[PDB]
C-alpha cells in the first residue's frame, strides 16, 4: 500500500551537495555517518540522497557501475536504516540523458537494473526515485514512456519497495497534468519539488541565470500564501483524481532570503503540506539552504521548529 509506504516516509530532509556532485565533497558535504543520529534524534523519518549514478558507471555496455561507487552508496543507505530512517534513493543530475533520451535510454535502464538487483533485499523503508527533475529534450511525453520503462525494469526484479514517480519540465507543477502513471503499476508515490514563489527561494542562487534580480523579495502577507494554498489544492485534487499518494522531496529557500521571511515560508509550506498528509523532505541538511551547522554542531533553532 503505497498511501502507508507515504506515512513511513512522512517528513524527511535532503542530505544534498554531497553524493550528486561528481565527486562526494566538491560541492561542500560528505555523508558523515553521525549525520543519520543527529537527523534522527531531530524528529526526522527519512533522509534522501540525491546520487549522480551516471558518473560511476561506464558509458559503454553494460554500464557497468564502478565497484568504489557502490560501495559507498551502500555504507550511506545502511547507516541511515541503522537508526530507524526510511531512506530514498534517486539517480540525480544525469544531464546526458535530458539531453539526448534517445541515446542514453539503454543506459538509464542498465542503471536501474543493476541498483534495483543491488538492493532488492534491502527493507522496506528503502524508497527507489526513478529519476530527478525530468526536463529538456526529455519532454513530458517522453518521461511517460521511459517512466514505463523504468518501472518495467524494476518491477522484473524487485515487487516489494514503493517506487517515487517525478514530474517533467524540473519536477514541478507545471507538468503535473502532463504525468500518466501506468494503472498496472500499484505501489507508486508521486514527487513534486515545491519552490514557489521561485524568484522568493532562489533569489541570488549563484547558478540560476538573472536570479540577482530577486534579491531581497519578502514572502508572508496573506496574498502570499493564499496563492500558495491555491497551488496545494491544485496538487490535492490530482492527488485524488488518480489516487496516487504526494511526497514533496525538496522544498526550500536559499540562504540569501531574509530568515524571516525563509522561517514564514517554511513553516507555513510544512503545516500545509501535513494537513494534506503528504511526506516531504527539505532541501537540504547542511548548505547553502542549510538548517544545520556541521562546525557549531548546532540547528538553526527556528527553521528546525518550522520543520519540526
Amino acid at each position: 500500500d503505497p498511501f502507508e509506504r507515504n506515512k513511513i516516509l512522512g517528513r524527511g530532509i535532503n542530505i544534498g551537495n554531497a553524493l550528486e556532485a561528481p565527486n562526494e565533497g566538491d560541492w561542500g558535504v560528505v555523508i558523515k555517518d553521525e549525520f543519520f543520529d543527529i537527523i534522527k534524534e531531530a524528529g526526522f523519518s527519512h533522509v534522501r540522497i540525491p546520487i549522480r549514478w551516471s558518473t560511476h558507471a561506464y558509458a559503454f555496455p553494460p554500464y557497468k557501475i564502478m565497484d568504489r561507487f557502490f560501495k559507498r552508496v551502500d555504507e550511506v543507505i545502511n547507516g541511515a536504516l541503522k537508526r530507524g530512517l526510511a531512506v530514498v534513493i534517486n539517480i540525480h543530475h544525469y544531464e546526458e540523458l535530458m539531453n539526448d533520451p534517445e541515446e542514453h535510454k539503454e543506459r538509464f535502464l542498465a542503471l536501474w537494473k543493476q541498483i534495483a538487483d543491488r538492493y532488492k533485499d534491502y527493507p522496506e523503508t528503502l524508497f527507489f526515485e526513478i529519476l530527478n527533475e525530468p526536463h529538456g529534450n526529455l519532454t513530458p511525453e517522453k518521461w511517460n514512456e521511459l517512466l514505463e520503462e523504468a518501472l518495467k525494469v524494476i518491477r522484473s526484479i524487485d515487487k516489494k519497495h514503493t517506487i517515487i514517480i517525478g514530474t517533467a519540465e524540473w519536477g514541478g507543477i507545471s507538468a503535473l497534468e502532463k504525468l500518466s502513471v501506468p494503472k498496472w503499476e500499484k505501489n507508486s508515490i508521486v514527487t513534486i519539488h515545491y519552490y514557489n514563489p521561485f524568484e522568493f527561494t532562489h533569489q541570488g542562487a549563484e547558478w540560476v541565470e538573472g536570479s540577482e534580480k530577486w534579491l531581497g523579495r519578502k514572502w508572508g502577507s496573506p496574498d502570499d500564501q493564499k496563492h500558495l494554498i491555491e497551488e496545494f489544492n491544485f496538487i490535492e485534487e490530482w492527488s485524488k483524481k488518480n489516487k496516487r499518494p504526494i511526497y514533496i522531496g525538496e522544498f526550500g529557500a536559499y540562504r540569501k532570503a531574509d530568515l524571516e521571511s525563509r522561517i514564514k515560508w517554511t513553516s507555513f509550506v510544512v503545516r500545509e503540506m501535513e494537513k494534506r498528509r503528504w511526506s516531504w523532505a527539505y532541501w537540504e541538511f547542511c548548505s547553502g539552504f542549510g538548517v544545520y551547522d556541521t562546525l557549531r554542531k548546532t540547528w538553526n533553532k527556528d527553521l528546525l521548529e518550522a520543520l519540526i
